[PDB]
DNA sequence: GACCGGAAGGAAGTG
DNA sequence: CACTTCCTTCCGGTC
């Protein structure tokens, strides 16, 4: 698996809730826990020597490769992105 | 602090100098607990920087690092005492020997 | 001004 | 490459 796909499969179960939520409607979502996340992200990767400082940075290399971007000035909110997701997929 | 590469992270770093009195001037322990407290901040700040060749580096910014410490239970802020914190050996144990 | 933790991104390391 | 690692840097907020 890659994170991108990842984060996906976990909004997807939207059973979660508590953990990860859709905010707007144009690919926005935020970690209400970041800290629940960063675990998933190691559990399934194979790393609980993983956390929110690791898991954002990679985000960041999802900048310059238009995978992702940042939701500006919400807390944990990021903005997922259509053009470069596909070009991987 | 020996075992840490035998056979370079800031609280190495930190060990290294609580290892060695003559340094007492700028860090020393408090206990055997595990708490340290900086005794000149800007002259272990300094002394970070020089290490990591970064010759603006502060205090403002060490502890930045430091903070980034507590997610990953490698250290904890001494709550009220001054630039005091404490090592906490559980978080180091999973640094050098990752047991999920 | 100490202490906090978000948020950015360099830069060498990993599989 | 796809992060991972560990910061360094800057920051507004709260005490």
């Amino acid at each position: 698996i890659q994170l991108w796909q990842f984060l996906l499969e976990l909004l997807s179960d939207s059973a979660n809730a508590s953990c990860i939520t859709w905010e707007g409607t144009n690919g926005e979502f935020k970690m209400t826990d970041p800290d629940e996340v960063a675990r998933r992200w190691g559990e399934r990767k194979s790393k609980p020597n993983m956390n929110y400082d690791k898991l954002s940075r990679a985000l960041r290399y999802y900048y310059d490769k238009n995978i992702m971007t940042k939701v500006h000035g919400k807390r944990y909110a990021y903005k997922f992105d259509f053009h470069g997701i596909a070009q991987a997929l």
